[PDB]
């Protein structure tokens, strides 16, 4: 099933790009890469260091101000972010299966993250040449007054396992549009795509220096990304205690941060939804890519009313959810992404049943043979349960859901808002004017109403509270890539002899 | 010369201002407030606790989420701020000269901030209703797209003692302008006009709750108001190591921040600039205020064929510059602000002498009779310094300016960005061209060809590198207190059937 | 009324407050007793010629177009502030002049005062863009200029608040301007003049020409010193003032009314529509630009519907606009009146039904006045006269639709596209309805709200631009592309 | 030249290669020896109705209109790369149909690429705005909608750069049009149809129709389908076209040239703005619309620069655009030749002097083309009609100037603005001059330029509106504001 994509790896680069140039760590350390589905070991790649991330960073500001990229046009910026759209789409079929060999979702999920992955580059070649800032009506007589806007400079970029290639679209695209210099560094554990794409820029061709790739969890290697000094903005998602630490360390040298921490995402279903659409909608919030994808719907919210049947509903269909290969196209659910996760997922379980809460159905690895070898969990739903409780207060970002009861409409506001998350949610129902009343109300970047996962290019995303700070993809994201620089000309400068000539 | 203004304490309220009421210290200590031209204490004012700082950010969330302000329209609350606006005019004179009393400056230099308050506060009232978000161009057939602007929530806004209400304006405008609540702390040496300020929108009038005044640099007040998890911004101007200990603290709940923490403020002077205007621009760049003001230039670059004729001619001046009481309107340059800012200014002098500088001319406390009580300190010029030096890459911020040369434009600019700080800086030359290329390549947050010290309620101000997070006034100043939200509404919901029936 | 003893009677033509050059003067009228109650200067086309070179000369001088737009603010808002306080006389000189309300005139006085706010905002947010050339060693800016010299006609209706919507953007952005109001409304426009001269703007900046005199219309349209005219009034008229603007290429923006549908559905809040159904066709007599006079009701509750507006119609009170229990005043002026006769005789030819109204109120205190009751057609269809003309008066036509397809279908069948409704509980179908109209604004589940946030204006025949909001402010804009090449070298092209 | 012998000769009307419904035909010529090189159709205004009721159609079907933004951008982008795959032969092409020099038509095909790309970027940047409204419980929306069937009427002197201009913006929003290119110079908009047909778009989305037929014209700007005429060609002919879409009350976009200025002061480079007074004469025999016919220089250097204006001007050459020596072709027609030659009558007539030129050149290689010699006219003034009427031909006026005041006074004293330059070393100078000239397009130090990223048109009689960068995508939609009550209440204002 997996062959075709061990086959891409005969080719795959195994190094990181630093300042042109394809090389090993600086001391010759590697990680050996695994693949989900059974535990293989299928590639090992380059584990850097400090030095080779300091290396980088100094790479990318001396071409950030040679000018080659950051002073290019950016009409002529935007038909390069364009090709390597073009890139992905021509290197499409590849490219999902080097995901799904990597990150073990399945290759309907991995084309869909390419088709996407095409429209952000797209978006942002588009957007490049677009604003240049603004005139001001100066309220001083004779004066020119000016906003440029000028790539924020040198830029560090760490992204999640869940998901490499999409994330790292994310923030690749404005941060070449806008003509900055990054460094870059994937998860240790799914380089795979990430170093694809880079072998992939390397044809359509950047001034050496303007992108780099790091490789691995070093020792000190995130200290750097986010410490050091020629940074200007560090851009990292991930994980909420790792994400602080970072935004600790950009702070010693003032530097922008933008940050993504993930969320406990409520699907608010009331008793005026479509019904079979809220169930269908409701198994997708919570399974798709495992739970693991960052849209994940794992807090239902659902009114008492239809508590009862919505639950025997869920429970039946997620018995039925197919787990397996992602190249098998069967498979409606690959495996989780390591044996680090799989453990907080089965600890979760534990504090769960500790806590009163009721497993209806799943919580625990499953049996069959071909899944034995892989990093599988079933799918869980847990009832019984309340806010007041660990499992629905922490996010495990897993094949898991917790299901509540609300109800009214102001207690399923109260409930969908009492978390410190922030990041995205959805309101099922018929009845559009209360949908949009809820919508309003509901702490989070994005709100789908009568819909779950939908993000695009388009649109800013993002998190309130402990989601994040400021926001990826649309006007904004470029944004983030982006400083602004008033320039003030006096035309006509006279003496204002305040001192005492 | 003073007592004008001593008689305007008689009724100003010594409290903080929790929660609509004006309250003491939880523990009931004071601290005592001096007026910098004699030493002398004027007033005696509460001193909070962490507590107070607590309960304060706890009535901001509560106020918040009523939403008695922040689902007011939008029209109304740029009314309301209008109306601040006008109180600042209406109070004007005892305003400035509430200013001049607890920070020295001269009165006319007062009375220009009070102008500057008043169209800041009159920009934000008229901004605050032209801008609720955008629809977005869907890539989704039958879905509806779009981005809302909400206020950011609960914002704690910390200001400077140089300077007061002027920093403070920035703040509160486009706080209240968005519909935020916010809990604002004043420099624990100056809180006079902030005082004052908030009697004045108290008679304005907002819901209870929505505008907060701690007072004080009590036992971790700052932590509270950094590190609270109900506040969504933390908004600080100050000190470099004080804002870097704010981020650090805001962190923990991945709290948004905005920073501006001064900067070494470049001045460049060609040859070929106007000689008589670059000499009086550079003794406003390095004395207004002295040399305490955001804007101040104290690091002038100067091309090296005029350097010796541009020093004689500066030196000539600062002999003639008048120090003294603020309220006298003969002054030019009033005293500094605290004795131990008096006192890091002597220790620089020192450095600077160590390290083989020339204090050319000032450098000490003066003699005369009239300005032996205060804290007074010369106007300044250090000569024959580079790069390399201490007093040349550390912000002094008081009335002291290093005069360096450069031989081409190249060297100009390369000096000029040889910091760690942005903030803002100036190019002076009949060469147009020219000064536009030096302002495209100085990595600042805001550049004057031909002028120096203007900002205003219509441009951005903030800095590059370690000068700043973010950025105050403009258009972009009011999108520090706004979070965008993207709303999706699927018109035609169907089921996806990704999961088995 | 004692208001009128202290107002001008005169023009404002360069700083000054001037008659007509050959002294003519004209009569004005308060509807509801059809009594002259002033009397004031009937200008000629050569005082229209002077005003707008007077207009030309002091938008050349650059006092207020030089001006700083934060300070251009600051004047706009002192009107606005004028506007409040003189709220009371203001409203009560409205209703004098055209009739309405005492009520609908001060609505209308809160409606300027929050324009002229609006605009005073907005004036120095926007200075124009910065461009990332394509070309290297080039900078790239648009600078946004004021267009430069306006000519304004404004109707009778809402005299003194379509003035508002032209007057703030034109001196927020510094143009200088030459209004003209209704010859049958001038009052309030007279009055706000003054209170403008009291802010005090430079000569020539501010200029207000009075009266229908002959050619002065088609100087205002086609003289080469305009950059812009803004005109709102009768769709014949408009297209005159096009065609003029044509022979100097200037520029038009054009609000011509509406045939402005109200459509209920049957799962409308009943009460809901039958109410703003009446507000929709009887505010202001139907004389507002904004008045639904086409009613399409759902075949389902037709009959209950037509019953239950034709009922609360014939308990309308009628009366003065001085009067507390007035519900609607009189017509503006006897043609228009007898316009909206001969609307009636039409509808009786093509033999729709007058359910009810239809003629002039018989009462002794309504016989001196210019007064038609409000009036109900049934039995009309879409291709009739009366369903696809609009008469701008007190009455409403009723059709009938089966499908939300079919209500679109009529809906959008006129050629007219300014403003309509749609009411109805189920939202999800409002906005598809809504997203399918030809109109400049579509309410869901309301009729006539217009603010300064937001722009107005018609699709098809209704007009051409927009007024308020932001395109608002643009139509008093224009944009320049300077370019500068930093780094200047010979092309070489021709041969050395 | 072998192109044309697999290049289309029809019309293109709703999915559809057609014929005249006459069968009538026209013969295109090559300027450059006045041959008849193909035969096209020539449409009646039968067939321009109905590519206008198609395109009304295809509109209201939604299968382009409502398709994503997204999606249409990547057509539109399909049609770019199409561009330049063709360059070479689109390039060849368009010297046979216009007799401009390759590399005039290379930089066309380029600029061409880079204006469908830059729209084709910008389709789904801008769906409208959420307005904070002023009433309690409503929410406020502007929605941006494609504007709807649009007529488009392109020149001769550029025909597929300002096709381009309007075929990318009006695809990307989403628009129906039907486009009808110069009646002598239709080749390269028969192909780029042919290129678009080959991209694929639903049947009435794009329509070409071919002629100057009787009333064809008139059906384009005065039908009631239409919601938009944009026209770029003669004054004339603009003002008639604005005087029909008046009928309907119909938008218009209008780009009709202009006097051009090009200021050179004495401290300019003198050898740069010598080079560029030859460049903005003569680029394209100076009929192209950036074309810099009337030069302005200060008195100081006026003897200098003419005669070494005039020396350069003597080696130019003249010949067949396709050879590589050639500097420039001939003329487009012979009309317009003919009218070059009536200018000239009355530039002599007036008093001024040929300095050079003037007359058709007398070799032999040139004698059966449409050559008309590069010309300097000196000795004139302000108020000749040779220095105040344009002609669009290889020609160019010589004025003096003593200040800097003086020069933006002449530069301003036409009934044009559509661009111009200022030349000098003193860059606050030029910016002075800059901001106070009544142009479109100000370049400080350089000539001609225009791109896709920014917005080009008149001041004055140059025009109405504006094409390229988003004021020009903004020409193609149109706002409707969506109000909607959230809490509906009954206003009761009329007695229950
Ligand atoms: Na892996
Ligand atoms: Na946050
Ligand atoms: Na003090
Ligand atoms: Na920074
Ligand atoms: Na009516
Ligand atoms: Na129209
Ligand atoms: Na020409
Ligand atoms: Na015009």
């Amino acid at each position: 099933f997996q062959s075709n994509a061990m086959e891409l790896l005969k080719h795959l680069s195994q190094r990181q790009y630093i300042d042109g140039e394809w090389v090993e760590s600086a001391n010759k350390n590697t990680r050996d890469i695994i693949n989900p589905y059974n535990q293989e070991v299928i590639f090992t790649v380059s584990e850097g260091t400090k030095e080779d991330a300091e290396r980088a960073i100094l790479a990318a500001r001396r071409a950030f101000e040679s000018g080659e990229w950051s002073q290019e046009t950016a009409e002529t910026r935007g038909k390069k972010v364009r090709a390597i759209a073009d890139k992905i789409k021509e290197h499409r079929e590849a490219l999902a299966r080097l995901e799904t060999l990597d990150t073990g979702k399945t290759l309907e999920e991995s084309y869909a993250d390419m088709d996407d992955i095409h429209n952000v580059f797209m978006y942002f070649a588009g957007l490049a040449d677009k604003d240049g800032g603004e005139m001001i009506d100066s309220p001083i007589p004779d004066t020119e007054s000016k906003i440029v806007k000028e790539p924020v400079g040198v830029v560090t970029q760490i992204t999640p396992w869940n998901y490499p290639l999409l994330q790292a679209s994310w923030k690749i695209a404005p941060a070449l549009a806008t003509g900055c210099s990054l460094v870059m560094k994937p998860s240790e554990i799914t380089p795979l795509t990430t170093i694809r794409v880079f072998e992939l820029m390397e044809e359509v061709g950047f001034p050496k220096g303007t992108i780099n790739l790091i490789l691995g969890a070093g020792s000190e290697v995130g200290d750097v990304m986010s410490g050091h000094k020629e940074v200007d903005l560090v851009s990292f998602t991930g994980g909420i205690e790792t994400g602080k630490h970072i935004m600790k360390n950009a702070a010693n040298n003032v530097t922008n941060i933008a940050l993504e921490l993930g969320g406990k995402n409520p699907n608010i279903i009331f008793d005026d939804a479509d019904f079979e659409l809220a169930v269908d909608q409701a198994l997708n919030g919570g399974y798709f890519h495992a739970g693991q994808v960052c849209s994940a719907g794992s807090r239902i919210l659902v009114q008492n009313s239809i508590k009862d049947k919505f639950e025997q509903a869920l429970i039946d269909r997620v018995k039925k959810i197919k787990l397996g290969n992602g190249f098998d196209a069967d498979t409606e659910m690959g495996p989780v992404i390591s044996t680090e996760h799989r453990n907080k997922i089965e600890s979760y379980m534990d504090v769960a049943k500790a806590e009163g809460a009721t497993i209806a159905v799943g919580g625990k690895r499953p049996d069959r043979d071909d899944l034995k070898d892989g990093l599988f969990f079933e799918p869980t739903v847990i009832t019984n349960c309340d806010t007041s409780m660990r499992i629905v207060q922490e996010e495990v970002f897993g094949p898991v859901v917790t299901v509540e009861g609300f109800e009214t409409e102001q207690e399923a506001i109260q409930l969908a808002n009492d978390s410190i998350y922030g990041l995205a949610g959805a309101v099922f129902s018929k009845d559009i004017g209360k949908a949009q009343r809820v919508a309003n109300k509901l702490k989070l970047g994005t709100v789908w109403i009568n819909d779950f996962h939908p993000y695009f290019a388009q649109a800013p995303w993002g998190g309130y509270k402990q989601s994040g700070i400021g926001r990826e993809l649309g006007k904004e994201g470029l944004e983030e890539y982006l400083v602004s620089k008033h320039i003030l000309t006096n035309t006509n400068p006279q003496l204002v002899n305040w001192f005492s000539k």
